[PDB]
C-alpha cells in the first residue's frame, strides 16, 4: 500500500484537535486519530493505529511538516521498514470527515466543543461512516 | 486467538517518559513495550494498537483494575476493537517481562555510557533494541 498522512484541527475535538488522517491511495480507506499536540510522537501512535487497522503499507508520503522530518519519525519508519517520500485525496478526506463530526455533534446538541466523554465514539463512528470495515 | 496481559511499570531511565506500558502475549512469550508521560486511557489504547501492529488482533487481554484500564473509555474501545477484557491479585507473565525489560535496559543504557537518565534523542533506540533483545534471545 502507498498511504498519504496530514494533519488537520478540529476544533469541536478539543482540548485534543489534532487530527492525523491517513488515506490508502489505492482503496480510498482512511483512518483517523485525536491528539492534544502535533509531535513526531503522535503522528508515531497514529501510525500504529492505522497500521492496526490497514496492514502494514510499502511507503508513506508526507509533506516536509517538522513531526514527519524528524530524526525520531525517520527512525521510527526504518525501524518498522516503511519507505517515506515528501495532498488531494487526504484533503478530500479531511472535509469528509469534519463534515460527519459536524453533523453528529451539532445533531446531539453539540454545538461548540463535544464533551470529551463523547468524543471517542463520535470519531469511530464519523470514521466507520467513511469506511468498509 | 490470541490472549495478551499488559499492564505499567514507572521507568526513571526513560524520563521524563518514564512510563512503560508492557504486554505480553501468553501463547508465545513475546513482549511489546511503548513509552508514555502519564499513565491514561489514552497512553493504554495507544499501547494496545501498537502491540496489535506489531502482534495481530487478540482475543483477549488481562488487566489488573487500575483506573486507565477499567475506565468508560478504555471499556469503550475495546469493545470497538472487538476485545474481551478480564480484570487485587497480579499476573507473574508481565510482572517476569517488567524485570526482564528494567534488567535490559540498564545493560544497554550503561553500554553506552549513560549511568543515570538516558538523553530524550536516544531513549527510543535503546528502549526498541531492549524490547528486540528479549524477544529474539
Ligand atoms: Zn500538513
Ligand atoms: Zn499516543
Ligand atoms: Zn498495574
Amino acid at each position: 500500500q502507498i498511504w498519504q498522512t496530514d494533519f488537520t484541527l478540529e476544533p469541536r475535538m478539543a482540548p485534543r484537535s489534532w487530527l492525523a488522517v491517513t488515506v490508502d491511495t489505492a482503496s480510498s480507506a482512511i483512518v483517523v486519530t485525536q491528539h492534544g499536540r502535533v509531535t513526531s510522537v503522535a503522528a508515531q501512535h497514529h501510525w500504529a493505529t492505522a497500521i492496526a487497522v490497514l496492514g502494514r503499507p510499502k511507503a508513506i508520503k508526507t509533506d516536509n511538516g517538522s513531526c514527519f522530518t524528524s530524526k525520531s519519525t525517520r527512525e521510527w519508519l526504518a525501524r518498522w521498514g516503511i519507505a517515506h517520500t515528501t495532498q488531494a485525496m487526504v484533503e478530500r478526506a479531511n472535509r469528509l470527515l469534519k463534515d460527519k463530526i459536524r453533523v453528529l455533534a451539532e445533531g446531539d446538541g453539540f454545538m461548540k466543543r463535544i464533551p470529551a466523554s463523547k468524543q471517542g465514539e463520535l470519531l469511530a463512528k464519523a470514521m466507520y461512516a467513511l469506511n468498509h470495515f
